[PDB]
DNA sequence: AGCGTCCAGTCTACC
DNA sequence: GGTAGACCTGGACGC
């Protein structure tokens, strides 16, 4: 991918852009804190920042941000390097996914800071969407730091380290109801070292699992959730109640458990197995049923 | 109406 | 070895 980069007042301007719609990247299923304004841009929070990103046809302006900020942060966070037109090609010899492709065709997968995707899924485990944006938006309000973009103040999520003092009660606050002690245990874990974040990618995916399976509440789907959207090994596939039900009906035509849609997948898709459920995804959502 | 009821991944207890 | 049932919260749903 060949952009053109340039720092104009305080917004990076990127030049160039193929193959990325910021509704349907947004609206994916992988993230929760962006969200939209009355121009169409997204204003989000994430790595202890808040920018707002809107795009024009090829050019994508990022406000409230640098040259620095840019390169260290978001060109890798929007998976820019990456070329999506190749990864469409080669899953549109698939009739289902061509056809799912077509809705979808701007979906980038996010390389999204691995604390937070793992309380973000945490968090997500048997509940609604629109629920765990607010459990989310809850504790960087509670727990969270202050920053300020236009005169309105965003909150940073909150660390292990900002979490750790507070009882489960405290957590629970947030609206996030059984799934408190399953934050608590990751943020002790953590903060202990127990579970070293950082050093996580040095491992294979299935080393990744069981590390993360230690902290009760973190199941193989959050497990997954935190690898394919954090780590960025693309081939997995998370298997949800409704990804299991579209490979159920589009492919399948019988019922199966999520774990023989989940081998089904990768077999067929391979290293491109993460980008596949994501069109798969956001195509169920736009059919309905 | 204004109530009952169903329910949108992981753990636990128990096979 | 495997899985039925419970589970915070809270909108949707029937009558
Ligand atoms: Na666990």
């Amino acid at each position: 991918m060949k952009y053109n980069v340039e720092e104009k007042g305080t917004k990076v301007i990127v030049r160039g852009i193929a193959d990325f719609n910021l509704k349907e990247t947004f609206e994916s299923g992988q993230c929760f804190r962006w969200n939209e304004e009355e121009d169409g841009s997204y204003t989000g929070v994430a790595y202890d920042r808040v920018v707002n990103v809107k795009l024009e046809g090829d050019t994508l302006i990022i406000d409230n941000t640098n040259l620095t900020d840019f390169y260290d942060i978001w060109f890798d966070y929007f998976d820019l390097g990456r070329d999506y037109g190749q990864i469409k090609e080669s899953l549109s010899k698939d009739p289902v996914l061509k056809e799912a492709i077509k809705f979808g065709q701007g979906i980038r997968i996010l390389r999204q800071d691995t604390w937070e995707t793992l309380v973000s899924f945490i968090v997500s485990q048997n509940n609604r969407i629109p629920q765990i944006k607010k459990v989310i938006e809850n504790l960087a309000t509670s727990f969270g730091n202050p920053i300020e973009y236009k005169g309105k103040i965003y909150y940073t999520f909150p660390k292990p380290e900002e979490l750790v003092m507070y009882d489960v009660e405290t957590i629970a606050k947030t609206r996030c109801g059984f799934r408190a002690k399953y934050i608590f245990d990751a943020a002790s874990k953590v903060f202990s070292g127990e579970i070293n974040l950082l050093k996580l990618h040095e491992y294979s995916t299935s080393e990744i699992r069981d590390i993360l399976m230690t902290i009760n509440g973190v199941g193989p789907k959050v497990a997954d959730c935190v690898i394919l959207y954090s780590i960025g090994r693309y081939d997995t596939f998370p298997t949800d109640v409704w990804i299991k039900r579209i490979v159920e009906h589009l492919y399948l035509k019988r019922e199966g458990t999520p774990v023989e849609i989940q081998l089904f997948a990768i077999d067929k898709f391979g290293d491109l197995s993460g980008f596949a459920q994501q069109y798969l995804f956001y195509y169920g959502r736009e059919m309905g049923k």
